[PDB]
């Protein structure tokens, strides 16, 4: 074969080769340690990580035995969670201590990028999505309607352009008010003694709260830029009168620059395809060429300078901090293996290869490459599809041994608790307590969450559809109990509370009037899926005060725990046949439409239209919801296995048409039965209630080994 041996360890020798060539240099981490270090870690830890993985199964086997042997009874059903151990008893009040965190992630809410970390394009621009354009975005978008003559063309409208100027003078008005007077009327800026002050036509006049004025450019007698601050996140409005559309602008200004990603997860995780050591290096590769700070294809943005009210030079951050998403405790690489062959757990490995990555980020020098990412010593994890306080407690005692190997601080390794397992649900309080002292991120979502909502009551009975899950009882009151759990632990100030990602990339319009939930629900943070929707997402930070909001909820218990726990089972004959027909349809070509790109193409993020050709940008959870249903669904006699392939069949040309754009793509129709990627979609169907926690990554990440295999004759 072709692998290094260290101890008990076959490392592939293209990892081999970047941890030592690329990686360590500049650690000061002497290279034979660290991969004994990397044996010792794997030797120690990995047989807990078996032993959670099969408590997983044992409690799931024991829950479906439950529902197989019966209107379910609540307190029965809740006292056998308690007894087999998946309830656990509620720890007394506490309040985390996690320290050396940035301000970005203790202070200031706002929105929150995810991006593939393998894509160093889109891993670019949302590193530098930290500032954003609104004029570009408002006019770029379905944020302006195009209807009276403010259509789109393949040159610049001066009647679309009034409009989302007319739009930015109202956001200014309603986020840093003047005494007196619109910025619609404003005529020129002039920094006065430290103040801002705005001319009128007939007036001039000062911010209705001068603190808001944060800085300028330029000569304080005619500033090239103003900068504003309102809830923590800064406002720049660009004054040059003769731009083009600075010209047309009756003060001079040019654009309007909104503080918009204010921290972006580089995803390891459910956002990309990575089956193999290859894969994997691809993916360390970005992420030290974003620690080091030099990764380019266009660079990553430097800090941007500007001049304090008062007189003196400051530094304002010019990228979004990184947090980096590992993947979790479930899954196997063959980047290394040991003596007999086992592949060995995947999240071990991330940890240590991307936390030894992300020392480059706490530094700029020659050997650490140019630019820092934490400024207070920080490297920041994300940990997915945790199930539970033991599994966080393993995970915090992972980073520990990690973080010794690395030669780092304890508690340098902060975690971020991605609530998405009902095991977490029901036990939030104690898995935030089990990482009292790493803890900075919790957040919520919809479609893994439902995935293991499914999956964990299988065998109770057909569930409703999954549009239907979004307004369920458990689902409402998981949203609000995750918001509830972090603030009680004292998460305001200290760390973020999350929501879910918007995933209709094109309808920006119904995001700007929508997503203003999530904020006044108190999440500090929520997911956007481009630098685009980061920049008017940070709308709603402007018209929503979260530190307002988290203050005012303080104390509430808003979810009981049979609120958590209502099952969403469908009432009787709920579904006609066309209506049967066309959850299936919508399932099938979901998974359909995910699974070509993602076996054929290794792209795991992406714009895919849905079956009315609506543009979503999911991640790999929509196949586990969207396979969990169906297997629900096959599994009591809703539907046959008939109806799957029938209805896979039908949507499978649908989908290769929906591709036709692409050069790359090759169909799966008709010729189904010799499509790897047709194949694995009914896999995932067929076989998905038989799946650990119905998780798609076991059949996923073969087929693609399968399907690259073939590529390789
Ligand atoms: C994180 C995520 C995404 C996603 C991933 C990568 C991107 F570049 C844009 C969105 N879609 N759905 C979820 N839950
Ligand atoms: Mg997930």
């Amino acid at each position: 074969t072709d692998r290094v041996s260290v101890g008990n360890l076959r490392i592939a020798r293209v990892l081999y080769d970047f941890v030592n060539n690329e990686a360590l240099p500049g650690t000061d981490i002497d290279p034979d340690s660290f991969w004994a270090g990397v044996d010792k870690v794997v030797a120690d830890l990995t047989p807990q990580n078996q032993a959670l993985l099969n408590a997983r199964d044992e409690l799931q086997a024991q829950i479906d035995k439950w529902h197989r042997r019966r209107p379910i009874d609540m307190d029965a059903y809740r006292q056998f969670l308690t007894e087999i151990g998946y309830l656990l008893p509620e720890p007394d009040d506490f309040t985390i201590t996690t320290s050396g965190v940035d301000a970005e992630i203790t202070t200031t809410a706002g929105p929150q990028l995810v991006v593939p970390v393998l894509n160093a394009r889109f891993a670019l621009n949302a590193a530098n999505a930290r500032w954003g354009s609104l004029y570009d975005a408002l006019y770029g978008t379905d944020v302006i309607p195009e209807t009276d003559g403010a259509e789109k063309g393949p040159t610049y409208n001066k009647v679309r352009g009034d409009k989302v100027i007319a739009y930015a003078r109202k956001f200014l008005d309603d986020s840093v008010p003047l005494s007196s007077g619109s910025f619609g009327d404003a005529t020129g800026f002039t920094v006065q003694d430290g103040q801002l002050v705005v001319a009128l036509p007939d007036k001039s006049t000062g911010l209705a709260n001068p603190g808001q004025f944060a800085g300028y450019t330029g000569a304080a007698e005619s500033p090239t830029s103003v900068l504003l601050i309102n809830h923590g996140l800064h406002i720049e409005i660009l004054i040059d009168p003769e731009s083009q559309v600075g010209t047309t602008d009756r003060a001079g200004v040019k654009d309007v620059i909104l503080e918009s990603a204010i921290t972006t997860i580089m995803d390891f995780e459910d956002s990309v395809a990575a089956v193999d050591a290859a894969d994997k290096v691809l993916g360390y590769r970005n992420w030290l060429g974003l620690n080091k700070g030099d990764l380019a294809a266009r660079v990553l943005n430097r800090d941007r300078n500007y001049t304090a009210p008062g007189g003196g030079q400051f530094t304002l951050p010019g990228r979004s901090l990184m947090f980096v998403r590992n993947v979790g405790h479930l899954m196997t690489n063959d980047a290394i293996v040991d003596t007999d062959g086992s592949e060995v757990f995947e999240g071990i490995m991330d940890a240590l290869f991307t936390g030894l990555i992300a020392i480059h980020g706490l530094k700029a020098s020659d050997v650490n490459g140019p630019l820092i990412n934490s400024r207070t010593g920080s490297i920041y994890i994300v940990k997915p599809k945790m199930h539970g306080p033991a599994e966080v407690a393993f995970t915090c005692e992972l980073f520990s041994r990690v973080e010794d190997v690395l030669g780092l601080p304890q508690n340098t390794m902060k975690i971020g608790i991605m609530d998405e397992e009902r095991r977490t649900t029901v036990n939030l309080k104690a898995c935030i307590k089990a990482a009292a002292d790493r803890v900075v991120f919790i957040n919520t979502g919809f479609l893994d969450r439902t995935g293991d909502e499914i999956h964990t009551s299988m065998e109770a009975g057909p569930m409703v559809r999954k549009g239907t899950m979004k307004s369920q009882p458990w689902i409402l009151a998981y949203e609000d109990h995750n918001v509830d759990a972090g603030l009680a632990a004292g998460f305001s100030g200290r760390a973020q509370v999350g929501k879910g990602m918007w995933t209709m990339t094109e309808l920006m319009a119904d995001m700007v009037e929508t997503k203003i939930a999530q904020p006044r629900a108190g999440a500090s943070t929520a997911w956007v899926p481009s630098p685009t929707a980061a920049t008017l997402h940070a709308l709603h930070y402007h018209q929503v005060d979260v530190a307002a909001v988290q203050q005012g909820l303080a104390g509430k218990r808003r979810a009981t725990i049979e609120q958590l726990l209502t099952i969403p089972l469908a009432k009787e004959l709920a579904w006609a046949p066309d209506e049967i027909r066309e959850e299936v349809d919508n399932n099938c070509q979901s998974i359909l439409g995910y699974v070509v790109r993602w076996v054929d193409q290794g792209v795991g993020a992406s714009k895919v239209p849905d079956i009315h050709d609506v543009a979503l940008m999911e991640d790999r959870a929509t196949l586990r919801i969207s396979s969990q249903l169906l297997a629900n669904w096959l599994r009591h006699g809703v539907i046959t296995s008939a109806d799957v392939r029938a209805s896979l069949e039908r949507m499978a040309p649908l989908v290769d048409r929906q591709n036709a754009g692409d050069v790359a793509y090759r169909p799966m129709a008709p010729n189904f039965d010799d499509s790897i990627a047709f194949l694995a979609a009914q896999e995932l169907i067929l076989s998905g209630a038989q799946q650990p926690n119905g998780y798609t990554e076991p059949i996923l990440h073969r087929r693609r080994r399968e399907f690259k295999a073939r590529a390789a004759e």
